[PDB]
């Protein structure tokens, strides 16, 4: 079946260290990807990764974020991402807002790349992260969580234009 | 180059014989197709056509629409579609409320099917039509215009969504 | 056709964090490259990348710059570069003005390398970046945006010597 | 595709050495040639040249005209046609009042013959000339610049 | 080594018989060719020639120019080009305002075509000419000198622009 | 001809940010390499690079140095190294005096490796750097510029022992 590799990117959420914020999301049910896959019947993840970009305000005040790419069935709790395989702890800020170590790629060999199809899969990739309570300012938004990846979309459906 | 044959269909508008209404539109600049194919680098028509579907109110009051599929460079004036080659004059209504004779398909062998690509072609299809007033009630909506076709889309772009 | 690989480099612009500055530029229409390609009829990008070099004054005050290499048709808005695929957010400064992570290479597989030819292409690479409002000093110019790349130039024209 | 070879010829302009006059024109945008090819989708040159024909009044007063054929991207400045490759400095007048050496043909193998088509080209032929004043008395018209050639027109369009 | 045959043409100057004017120039040090080929590592002439084009004012007042294409080492003095082998003495004007006999081509088999390269050759072509005064009006510009030719340029350098 | 690969290293110069200092040097004419190549007739650069080692005093005060490896013919001016291809801007200091990004290797494919031979080449590598006016102390010497490389030396001459 003919298909196109569709690259996507969006800032998942901007965060400040005012309080701990936990977000766990399944890529099959994400609102901003379902609009991309609404026009196609089949979608398979070629690649995807979670990026934590530091912002300039984080230079003097780092933020620690614990992130993990788990299976759709498993939903890790808040501040428990490092207890699962592949769970990493990213400290953004300090004097070096340069390192690319803040990338967390999804191991699509251990996950089901199919985000859409004839059936709803229970093994789709699900990204869960938790931002810890830092000093906080309530307005700086000195951290950013971003998703980028590629989805192979096939079988366009007769949806709205 | 991998590509998908995207079938599109949408109602251009609904018209009644309250006043004469002219609408000319280049398919490369149509808002609906633009929002469909702004996420892809290349788009090429495989088929496209205009259709004038009669409604129930047209049963007792037929309405006449003059339509033409001209080149991108040529922009027909209002109520002058019959003065261009291929310009048909459909009349929808009466006891015959269903007929395939009101379909006007574009000659993609004569026109240029490419609506998007590396270069800006000047031969894209452009559909022009004029609906003549026959005594509508400003809300009766005697007829409706539907544009349906298929676009082969290749090379998805890293767009906003 | 005989051709020469022409390496080019110029500081695109020096910036201080006094206010947010957004620059989007198409390499086909850039003034400082058109002088290089004025003497040749065909120009094709072998490679090109956008570099954000920190300056010493940025050591105590970092700057965040959001940059993206998009298609010529797409013109991302200010502070929206991270919402497009390949859009990166570079934080220059801090205690480490060393990392080479500030390079943003153009994906010439997803872009048209031809910056000049018989026709004007609508899919040339276009670099769009936005410098955010930092503390600012109005005179330090504590960040630099630089373009370097290689253009294969062929078919010299009878222009001015 | 069916096509017809349209031979065109028109006097670009008559000049006298009253003052220096510069004219640069792209054949895609030439109004006379554009209205010639206004009813066809495609138009491609087969030959074109710029002729500088002396007049009788130029017998005692030659005119110097510097002319060049370039691509549409390159637009020569006034009185600078000899600084571009192929620019030639013609002189019309004197005892020799008729010569084929005053005709400058366009190298359509180097330029792009297509003046009209699906895509607007940036390397279409453009002719730029400059006429240098010698002291003409505002009415002599010692020389005439004439452009003639053949354009093949294909794919008529119903622009009625 | 990839290279391009760059055709160059420019007017050296315009002369009138107001006073005798001498100009000797080595092609490796000519300002116009230097600004052309300062962006390339290697440059080699394929052809080059001097030409004395008569103007309209020369019709009633011919002017004489003595020209020579000597070696880089030899620098002819003023009004002494006829004393060197190959030194021609052209006279432009009169009823014959057009003639190819006033072209002086360089003998690149005798001279050294290389104007730029790894080593500094001492055999580069050098053109010398002297225009004799015949009674010009300080603004009439009886004749003009044009240098035209082709340079094969290889190995572009990372220059300023 | 028999030859030996001779590795060389010397601190080119130690600098403090008291004032801007510009040094451009050709490796064929450098005093400290000519003593190595004085005993041999032919010398060809296998490799060479310019290293900017930060010193401990630079930890609290970084220095920005703009360096470039150009051709022998091209002599870049002060503070204009980033305008040439391969021109880099090195910021030494901060909290991370570790990164090896301060190395600037010479692209010997684009340069003539021969530093000595029967003829004097005009395309030898030439390194030009400029140290900008930092805060300055006049005695710390909180930056170091060092050259290391390898020269293949062949054909020993009857010089002094």
């Amino acid at each position: 079946a003919p298909s196109v590799d569709y690259p996507f990117q969006w800032v998942v959420a901007s965060y400040d260290g005012s309080e701990a914020k936990n977000l766990s999301d399944d890529l099959s049910g994400s609102a901003t990807l379902t609009k991309v896959m609404a026009n196609y019947r089949h979608a398979e993840l070629t690649s995807v990764e979670l990026e934590v970009c530091p912002l300039a305000a984080a230079f003097s005040k780092p933020i620690s974020v614990s992130a993990v790419w788990t299976i759709a069935s498993i939903s890790p709790a808040s501040a428990s991402e490092t207890s699962y395989y592949g769970g990493r702890l990213f400290t953004v800020g300090g004097p070096v807002l340069m390192s690319s170590t803040t990338h967390l790629p999804a191991d699509l060999t251990r996950l089901n790349p199919v985000l859409k199809g004839p059936v709803k899969y229970t093994d789709c990739p699900r990204f869960s992260y938790s931002v810890y309570s830092n000093g906080g300012t309530k307005g700086t938004n000195l951290c950013t969580i971003i998703l980028r990846g590629v989805v192979r979309l096939s079988g366009p459906s007769g949806n709205l234009l």
